[PDB]
């Protein structure tokens, strides 16, 4: 039965924005009703803006009060079945009081994506809002069983929190032209938004020890607070040329088409979308064996995973990629197979549309 | 019963954040345990804390969700009996939302100053999220009958909102200071300058003053309309006549003749009480609670919203006749003591108090 979704997140902002905007379009192909209820296309899609209107009395902006007034108002004009929020906070509790505005009982979906951890660890009193927030929801998915886990330790609450993964949606020689690689060259590849707990550091000091090793460039893709870190290491260590500073990137999938590895070593990731993407074109993948990045790749089998900090490891493995084009290429297919299995968005579509069956 | 009551607020907002403290300093004063919990001598009065940060995950600082966490945390761990709400908008949500996370039950208490008709006025969306704030207390209260009955006739929240009133020298050496002589009339204007204070009206009402009497205007407070003021008063060239303070209001009290307050929404006024209870004689606009306050010749005057000409021919008999002046002055003060004193409406609030723990 076509049901009539509500989705309410930050339309985008990398990993879950791009994750509830494909979940959308995904659910109109297949003949729902979808809204998002955000702040910002199929006949099906429909978008609702909240805008905030603060001209007086507010001492701050009220966008949390403001979107539950706009999902309790759409979901009444439209008749939705689902309000499906993406994070806890605050999108869930939005949704909360929304339903409790409407005085129907509009089923709430809720998607943890590992933001609430992150909130928590700068505000620890938050717990129980988080709690609530998770326990007031009909039900809720992570996006991996290890942020799930650690929701379970960090916020315990009285909740199955179910694990439903991300999923993801030529002429290499042109593009490596474009940013000036020559055939020559060994690529390395990170996308992130620089953030600390990304530890971009740790992937200047792998690189470095890499490019002293074989003719190498690095691709850093993202923009974010430690990028001026990044170029000072980069500089410390006399990379500028072997290093293409790319900021933020439109075609992402023409940069990992190029590269022959992809490093993610971060200290805290929930799932690491950029890992499928990487994978998605053919990329082997070295990560941290923390959060939920070895429910991606698989030690020495899909690609290989290091302790956090441990650059020296990192780099053997990447040597170890960049040399042998056996591993690479058996680390490449075994990707690809959990691409098209367990990450496969016919797949997680149809876990989350079964959500949505299952409260309608 | 001495009680643990919470009191969330904008702690300074001019007229609702001294009720709420003042409020809560009488509480106090009768040994309640009082918790203010907000942004920001008695020890019976803590106070927590709400500190709102993006963290890079949110987009926008969340005060109210942080504050809804912080009265949960309080209330668990004080035990209280009653959070004490001023504004439904945000504050009473944020009560809401504590209450539905706590596991004892409490009392929510909302008091409705007026404000939110200004939000709803400015967003017409809010209205459905403003009579849920509203029927989701336990009690509700407004500063007048009229903001009571506004209220109804917009939102429609199906709740009781019952009305509980707010409540409250060297002449020479102050006037002297301020370069004021002593033939000199004080006409005096206190407000926030918002364009629902219509100052443009109390500017015009004293040219024609200082046109018939030797008079300075002490304006006072600060404002998006100060400038709209400033161009009025060069347009009459009154400059010299006029002096603008910030806030720091007793001594301006002392040293004014007549107080004018010409709104077009008042929910009750508070610049009132205190001008009276310095002997100050008021005109005020005959809308929401001002009625309320003002005994249309008897504590003062009452004039309809914009009528300039009324509003100069009270002043006028105010300042050239002390019998006039010295009556509504002492029928003012008595009105005070009476309908607007602590005693009384702190015991109403007590009350509420009392029936929800
Ligand atoms: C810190 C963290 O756990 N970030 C996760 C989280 O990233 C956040 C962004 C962030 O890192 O704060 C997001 O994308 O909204 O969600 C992604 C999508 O599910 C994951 O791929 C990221 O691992
Ligand atoms: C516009 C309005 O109704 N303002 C009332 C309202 O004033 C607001 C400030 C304002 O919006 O004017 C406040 O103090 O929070 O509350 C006061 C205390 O109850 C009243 O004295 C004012 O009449």
């Amino acid at each position: 039965r076509k049901l009539k979704i509500g989705i309410t997140c930050y339309p985008s902002v990398g990993g879950s924005g791009i994750i509830a905007t494909e979940l959308g379009k995904q659910l109109a192909e297949k003949g729902h009703e979808i809204h998002f209820i955000t702040s910002s296309y199929h006949p099906n899609i429909h978008f609702h803006e909240v805008e905030v209107n603060q001209y007086a009395v507010f001492k701050y902006p009220p966008y949390d009060l403001t979107l539950a007034s706009k999902i309790a108002e759409v979901a009444e004009r439209e008749n939705l079945d689902i309000i499906h929020a993406h994070y806890a906070l605050p999108h869930a509790v939005c949704a909360y009081l929304a339903k409790q505005m409407l005085k129907r009982n509009i089923g709430i979906v809720t998607t943890l994506h590992g933001t609430d951890i992150t909130v928590l660890g700068y505000d620890p009193s938050l717990k129980d809002l988080i709690r609530f927030a998770i326990e007031s929801s009909d039900r809720v998915t992570a996006v991996s069983s290890a942020l799930a886990a650690e929701t379970y330790d960090l916020i315990k609450p009285e909740k199955k929190i179910e694990t439903i993964y991300n999923f993801i949606d030529k002429n290499t020689a042109a593009i490596k032209e474009k940013h000036g690689i020559l055939p020559d060259e060994k690529v390395v590849i990170h996308v992130s938004n620089f953030r600390k707990v990304k530890r971009v550091q740790d992937v200047i000091r792998v690189f470095r020890n890499i490019a002293g090793k074989t003719k190498a460039k690095l691709l850093l893709v993202g923009d974010g607070p430690e990028k001026s870190t990044a170029c000072e290491l980069i500089r410390k260590y006399g990379l500028e040329d072997q290093v293409l500073m790319l900021g933020n990137q439109d075609r992402v999938e023409d940069l990992y088409s190029i590269s022959d590895l992809k490093l993610l070593l971060s200290e805290k990731e929930s799932f690491g979308l950029v890992l499928l993407e990487a994978m998605a074109c053919g990329v082997p993948c070295i990560g941290t064996n923390i959060g939920g990045i070895p429910e991606v790749i698989k030690n020495n089998v899909s690609g290989f995973l290091v302790d956090v900090g441990d650059v020296t490891a990192a780099t053997a493995r990447a040597m170890s990629i960049l040399e042998d084009e056996q591993l690479s290429n058996r680390f490449t297919k075994a990707a690809i197979e959990m691409l098209e299995n367990e990450f496969s968005s016919k797949k997680i579509v149809s876990q989350y549309e079964q959500i949505y069956a299952d409260l309608a």
